[PDB]
This record gives structure tokens, sequence and C-alpha cells, in this order.
């Protein structure tokens, strides 16, 4: 639509599941720093702007990527794992998974302490004139 | 005391599967980077450290935790969502999970890009018991 | 009527991906056979119905269900686990997950043989509504 | 005990986690049934055997198998997908995972409902030769 393929993750998307994510610049490394909203909750009560640190690729056409998420008003950790892709039309998308991590007090409930889930996110509404 | 009721995952750790990780000094947000090497891989031909980067609890007993590992040798990436405990008598062990990111070339494919699994890591060579 | 707050997977659906799946009856205890078809392959040479077998849940409005798949043209094991949900205006979907398990060789590679993904299926040949 | 290259569900097994599992005979399709017993649960007010069924390979030395579990005394489906291999000395074991699904009530929190896992199960107390 206005790119012939490229993918950035620098600027801000949102996500299928009302999720928003803003990321700022990557560094050379390929390192980078979030920040993260969430809009559905295992216990809502004051859900805030989550810190997020990871790592993306840019050397591929639509390459693959992932970050951690840590928590403020709950204690748990989420990373993020998935691809950004351009549609036939030269759309972009962020098809990605998720892995969520409670925070347990014994190692016999590790085996619950786990949970996987998918999640997509596309570039949020730039507008035009 | 030490070794008794702390986790601190600054120094190194060694994993079941063979993998080695060594992580320097998380910071104060909690984000840390690290030197991690893999035992085991799907094309082994040139295995070497794979920069991590992520984000730790440290105010719990036993938090949990997590971060991504960017690939050299095969562009890829796989995130890690854990917790450290202290079993019984005191030893400490990470109880993690991964998910790996495949490099697909369609988002048609993204479906079969996609792998998790389970890995523990405990401390490299402590005293004895 | 026969659609109204009720969902029953006896008849076919077909998914996002491409995929299909058709159900012939559940039985009283709640497991069901059925017979399952795959557009989207790691190595799509000769790919057949593969059989299923699982069980589902009748008593919720909306409930979860279940089910293997055991693959005929390579060797190999994928077990589907969603629920069947009802959207506002009253339309069925299915919102699952699926594992797949690879054939390895030897215990030490049992750690990568592993893979999980998501899936979504809906009624085969909907009317408007 | 007269095996060290060949592997069969039909019997007992223990788990790791201190779950156990009882297989009677597999059918000639590759299907079967069984009774499976929990030592840990979210909720574990009156665990009781959750009803089993799915499907197991036979034609490899060491194959891929697996099985949805679906629960009697909480609404909810587990399926396990793994291998089972021989180690080094001609020792048996079953390394596998699983995933759990929660019965939500609005397709809004389908995200959440999914939980991943892993599971290691053994031959239960075997008789001398």
């Amino acid at each position: 639509q206005t790119v012939a393929r490229k993918c950035s993750l620098t600027g801000k998307w949102t996500n299928d599941l009302g999720s928003n994510m803003t990321i700022g610049a990557v560094n050379s490394r390929g390192e980078f720093t979030g920040t993260y909203i969430t809009a559905v909750a295992d216990n809502p009560g004051n859900i805030t702007l989550s810190p997020l640190l990871g790592i993306q690729h840019k050397r591929a056409s639509q390459p693959t990527f992932g970050f951690t998420v840590n928590w403020k008003f709950s204690e748990s950790t989420t990373v993020f794992t998935g691809q950004c892709f351009i549609d036939r039309n030269g759309k972009e998308v962020l098809k990605t998974m998720w892995l969520l991590r409670s925070s347990v007090n014994d190692i016999g409930d590790d085996w619950k302490a786990t949970r996987v889930g998918y999640n997509i996110f596309t570039r949020l509404r730039t507008q035009k004139e």
C-alpha cells in the first residue's frame, strides 16, 4: 500500500485481543525496550504499562522477533515470539505467540504455573489526508 | 547466610539438556543481558553463544523470570519463561520453558513456524549438598 | 430451533488455515471418532485424512473439547484442545490449539520433537445472519 | 521383565509429578481407552480417575503417541503428546507434554483459557524375571 516489502517494529502496534504495544528504537545489537498495554487479564484490578525488553531481526524481508514483558500490578512474566509478515497487497502484520509464567511458592506447582497463547498485532491507525 | 532462601541469576547455570547460560549483572529496572550456549540444535553446523536479553524478578524468595535469545549461526529467536525454586534442603534450581520461532517466508506457514519446549537449569558447580 | 445458544461438533467444520474436520456422532461417554484433512504440512507429499479420536463436553453452553489426530502419510501425532463459543449475534465458532509430536530416534532429541500452535474452525456452508 | 527395544503402553505407568495412568489394550486401528489419576490440581477438592481416549503408534522402536483426558470433578480437558524412548541401558520412559483447556464463558477470554506443560512417565514397579 505504500512500502514495497519492509518491516520495522519502531513505532506503534495494536492487537485483535485489545492489547497495544509501543516501541521506541531498536539498538544496532538488535535489542529494544518498550511499553505494553493489556486489555485482558486474569485479575484486571489495576492494568498498567508493562515494561518490555527483548530482541528483533531486521535482515530478512519479514523477520522473527521476540521479547519479555515484566508485570507491574501483579508479579508475573510473559514472553512473546513471532514473525512480522507482509500480506499479498503490501499490508503489514505481526503473527506471534505468548507465554505466561505464574509466581508459585513451591517447586511441586511449577507444572500449572506455565501458560501458552497466541496474539496478532497490526500497525495502529496511521490515518491520512 | 548464603544458599538457603535467595535466588539471583547473576553468575552461571547449566541445563540437563547440556545447554549453559551465563549472566553478568541485572539492572535495578530488572532487565539483564547474557551469553547462552546450546548443546542441541535442529542444524548444529556452527553453534555459538547466542546473545540474550530480558527481565527477572528479585522480590520473592523464588521469583519468575524471562528472556529472549537471538541466534547467530541461523536466523531464529527463542524466549525462555520460568521460575527459580529452592528444594526442601536449601538447593537452588531453575524450572523454565522455551519457545522457538522459525523464520518463514510466507504468512501461510506461521502455523508450523512456532515450537514450545521445557528446560531445567542448576547452579554450575556449587559445593556438594 | 437447531441454532440458538447450543454447540455440537457432530457434522462438519472448516479452519481458517484451510484444514477441514468431519465428525460422525459423539458417544454418551463423550468420546468421538472422525476424519481430518490438512491443507498445510511440513512435507505435503501425500496428505490424506488423518483418523481422529478424543472426547467433548456437551453440558455447558459453549463447552471445551479435545482430540488426537494420528497421521497416515508421515508418522506423527497431533492433539487439539479448545472451546466452542457463540459470538454476540448467535454464530458458532471453535477457538482451539494444537500440539504436534515428531517421531525422533533418541531421547536426547525429544526437546525439539514437540511443536505447539493455534487453530480456528467454523460451521462449513453457513447462511446470512 | 523382558524388553530392551520394544514399547507398549498396555499396562501401567507413573509420572514424576505423582500422576498415574493405566491403559487396558490398544485396538488394531491404534486407538485406546484408559484411566488417569492426577496428584496435583488447580482445585484438588475431589480428584477422580479421568477417562482418557486417543491413539498410539507401534511401528517404530520408540514411537510417538497422544490422547485426551476428560475431567470428572471439574469441567476441563487435557491432551497429552509425546514419545516413548529406550535409554542406553534398555530402560523404557515416556517423555510427553500436556495441554489444558479451561471452560470459559466468553470468546473474549479464550486467550487465557489455554495452558501448556510437560510430563515424564515410567513403568510402574516391575517384577523380576
